């Protein structure tokens, strides 16, 4: 039933059918932010994935077993989605969002639920979005790679502008209930990324648990858990048949993808909207 259009709330464009007033005025109003409540929050295509399979496997001490019986999905339900996590009986809870600072649970400021923002480069969100809206029900085709650029630059996509994305949750940096980490720095050393997470949340791991937690959240390895990679979804939500929702998980796909006017026409763009910011790993 996916009409592949998108409906607003707050001014920020969201996917008919996995969301609605209802489901995003809950996430955002609910009263309900536990103490040892775990948020993974995200731009779409930045690596939620990724990070939702390492905490999983931190929070087992390694042990494969419940990624590999349960859905990525069920592991960390979406706030705002029509299933949203609060929409639910299930502690410690793990839950996922791509609310804008703006829109999400406002009862988490006040709280000590604990929060791991996830940034990835841009132009490889912008590639990694481009490819899934084809095999995603909920997203209308991309179109041509420059229209969807202009579109992506103009944050007219699910969840509104990359830009702004980001520079609102940065706000949070400093409060120790608050991880920033990136994509990059993941697949740099993700083993330094999974000490540094275990710190965070109050979770240190023998050698031996630390090097499971690595082994499972390895690309290859998750494209292969079936429980992790999507393919128990419906055909009419992600279709299968045409691509992978694991991609290709690297970095720099960006350059195999951008034409050198559209890589110039986005740093423009980028140079204006992110003038104060600090720089990112992938700021080169
Ligand atoms: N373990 C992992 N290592 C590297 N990239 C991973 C990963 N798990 C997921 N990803 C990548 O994260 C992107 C999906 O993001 P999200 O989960 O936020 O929607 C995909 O990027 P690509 O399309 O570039 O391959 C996917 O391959
Ligand atoms: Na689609």
């Amino acid at each position: 039933k996916l009409p592949g259009e998108y409906f607003r709330y707050k001014g920020v464009p969201f996917p008919v059918g996995l969301y609605s007033l209802e489901s995003i005025s809950l996430a955002e109003n609910t009263q309900d932010v536990r103490d040892d409540d775990i948020f993974i929050i995200t731009y779409p295509k930045s690596g939620t994935t990724w990070m939702i399979e390492i905490i999983c496997l931190i929070l087992k001490e390694g042990d494969p077993s419940w990624i590999r019986s349960v859905p990525i999905w069920e592991r960390a339900p979406w706030c705002e989605t029509i299933v949203g996590a609060f929409s639910l009986p299930d502690s410690p809870r793990l839950m996922s969002s791509h609310l804008p600072i703006q829109i999400f649970t406002k009862a988490f400021f006040s709280s000590k639920a604990k929060v791991i923002y996830m940034g990835r480069n841009p132009r490889d969100v912008v590639v990694s979005l481009y490819h899934y809206s084809k095999i995603a029900g909920q997203l209308k085709d991309p179109g041509t790679p420059d229209q969807f650029l202009r579109d992506f630059l103009k944050g007219e996509v699910q969840f509104g502008s990359w830009f702004d994305h980001i520079k609102g949750w940065l706000r949070m940096k400093g409060k120790d209930n608050f991880l920033f980490i990136t994509y990059e720095e993941l697949q740099q050393d993700l083993q330094g990324s999974v000490e540094r997470i275990c710190g965070f949340l109050g979770r240190p791991l023998g050698k031996e648990a630390l090097g499971s937690v690595v082994a499972h959240s390895t690309f290859s390895a998750m494209k292969a858990n079936t429980m992790s990679n999507y393919t128990l979804l419906p055909p009419s939500l992600l279709d299968h048949r045409r691509g992978a929702f694991l991609r290709k998980g690297v970095c720099g796909d960006w350059k195999n993808h951008f034409t050198v006017a559209q890589s110039e026409a986005f740093d423009r763009a980028y140079r204006k909207q992110m003038r104060g910011m600090p720089t990112f790993p992938w700021d080169e």
